[PDB]
């Protein structure tokens, strides 16, 4: 048996696949047998077995998601600009991050999310081999071998397992042009080496998730108010609202981001080896085949910081391009918030929104206007902009993130459970997450709260006073 070859969804085949088949099930269940309102969200499409519509096979849905990964890259920002931006960011993290002690193997092992899959090659939930303290059996071995390579600075090829995201989507993605977000399931060896190598940096960054613009690890409730307060110190506010962020990414940019992480790691030599592995053409298991994807971001959990960091680089570049001001001064005159593709940009500087949107499109990115029409707008009020699925709001007590009425109503119609074929089935039994749901409704005032409390009480089949619950969720 020789390696197969050819093309799969515009990408070169490199080998046979070891991946288990795509899930034809959803974790979502209705909360009442009643018919869903018009245009109400539902779990994403479940394949040929999906009772709701006749659409294509999941592999064909997946193949669609890979298409933009073969698309030509956009253009690199001007070298003169890349370098100054890069240097400014590196300097900024230098000045703000606390040096770390290396992450142990024990550490890296404890940090892994134990509920998700281990990926290539054992494809078993990480818990099946965990003992509260360490990995045993297969996963034990995979982890030990990977750890040995890391300490020796030896290269390992990450293998990724494609899957599609089980989530609530707007109806048009089920009944209209069918879509379902692609995920890259990293392998455990990689998860271990990445953990050891970059965990330290991820910690340092997280400790300063308020002074520095990478918001990963923040608490919306505890850190929202301070974070948005910093943003409101600046005249202009905007959100670029990217489409297909990960797929439109440049390895060239990711490598610059990766550098910064390598340079700012307690073991830069060992880190270097891991980063290069992470960024070399990616091997992606799509089921029958392992394909090679040269470009874009692998949608491995540690990459959120790398993603946020590229994001940082990209946005600073585009501004430096337009305003012709030093990245250092741009950062003096702005406040940023990045979480992967999600962003808020706040600045005093008069930004030529035309030249700015131009620049972003040229880097390969797909920013979209709030309205969706044919150049990005900017406001003098921070009220309206959103971050981490919440709407930024401001009152006499300060700023907070409020979950929108729709997301609340949507969380009432659906609950999570065991996997099943028919999302319209209701679940016998049932749920506290109903706790926090009453807290989100409080921040829309009383006359919206009573009606949410009405639906919450009637899920018995004390509901605290509005006064009481508004203060708890606002002020603690
Ligand atoms: O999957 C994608 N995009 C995607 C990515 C990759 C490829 C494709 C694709 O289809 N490519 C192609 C296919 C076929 C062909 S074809 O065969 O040729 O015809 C293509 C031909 C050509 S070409 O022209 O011929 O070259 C080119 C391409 S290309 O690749 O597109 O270039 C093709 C599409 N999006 C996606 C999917 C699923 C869920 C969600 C999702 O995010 N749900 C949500 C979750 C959470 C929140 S929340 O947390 O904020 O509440 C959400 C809030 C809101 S909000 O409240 O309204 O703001 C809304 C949603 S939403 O998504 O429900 O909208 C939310 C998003």
């Amino acid at each position: 048996l020789p390696r197969p070859s050819g093309t799969y969804a515009g990408l070169p085949i490199a080998d046979y696949g070891d991946a288990p088949p795509l899930s034809t099930k959803t974790m979502f269940w209705r909360t009442s047998p009643e018919k869903l309102p018009p245009g109400a969200w539902e779990p994403a499409y479940l394949g040929s077995k999906d009772e709701r519509v006749d659409g294509p096979s999941l592999q064909q849905v997946m193949r669609d998601q890979l298409k933009p990964y073969s698309e030509p890259r956009g253009l690199l920002p001007p070298q003169e600009i890349l370098d100054a931006v890069c240097d400014a960011i590196e300097n900024r993290l230098e000045n703000t991050l606390e040096p770390q002690k290396p992450w142990t193997f024990k550490k890296a092992c404890e940090s892994l999310d134990k509920n998700t899959s281990s990926g290539y090659p054992y494809h078993k939930q990480k818990s099946k081999d965990w003992t509260g303290s360490a990995f045993i059996g297969d996963l034990g071995d995979q982890a030990t071998h990977a750890n040995n390579m890391y300490e020796m600075g030896k290269s390992m090829r990450p293998i990724y397992t494609a899957a599609l995201k089980d989530e609530l989507v707007k109806p048009d993605k089920i009944y209209g042009k069918i879509k379902k977000r692609l995920l890259w399931g990293s392998d455990l060896g990689t998860m271990i080496r990445a953990a050891r190598a970059f965990g330290p940096f991820c910690d340092a960054l997280k400790e300063t998730c308020i002074f520095n613009p990478i918001r990963v690890g923040m608490s919306m409730n505890e850190d929202g108010p301070f974070i948005f307060a910093r943003h409101a110190n600046f005249r202009y506010h905007m959100d670029a609202d990217y489409t297909r962020w990960d797929s439109t990414q440049q390895r060239a940019i990711l490598k610059r981001a990766g550098d910064i992480m390598v340079r700012l790691s307690p073991e830069p030599d060992l880190a270097r080896v891991v980063m290069d592995d992470l960024l070399a053409p990616s091997l992606l298991d799509v089921g029958d085949y392992k394909i090679v994807v040269e470009e874009g971001l692998p949608s491995c959990p540690c990459t959120t910081q790398l993603n946020s960091l590229a994001h940082w680089i990209l946005t600073l570049c585009a501004m430096v391009e337009v305003t012709r001001v030093d990245p250092d001064i741009v950062m003096q005159e702005s406040e940023f918030s990045f979480y992967g593709d999600d962003e808020v940009v706040s600045t005093n500087l008069e930004l030529d929104m035309v030249k700015y949107t131009m620049a972003l499109r040229r880097y390969g990115l797909l920013p979209t206007r709030a309205d969706k029409e044919e150049p990005l707008e900017r406001r003098q009020t921070l009220q309206g902009i959103s971050f981490l699925r919440r709407a930024i709001v401001g009152d006499q007590f300060g700023w907070y993130g409020r979950l929108d009425r729709a997301s609340i109503d949507r969380q009432l119609l659906w609950t999570k459970g065991p996997n099943h074929q028919n999302p319209f089935e209701t679940l016998p039994g049932h749920r506290p997450q109903l706790m926090a749901l009453l807290g989100e409704a409080a921040m829309h005032g009383e006359k919206y709260y009573r009606t949410v409390a009405s639906r919450v009480s009637k899920e018995a089949a004390v509901v605290p006073r509005h006064r009481s619950v508004l203060r708890w969720v606002r002020f603690g």
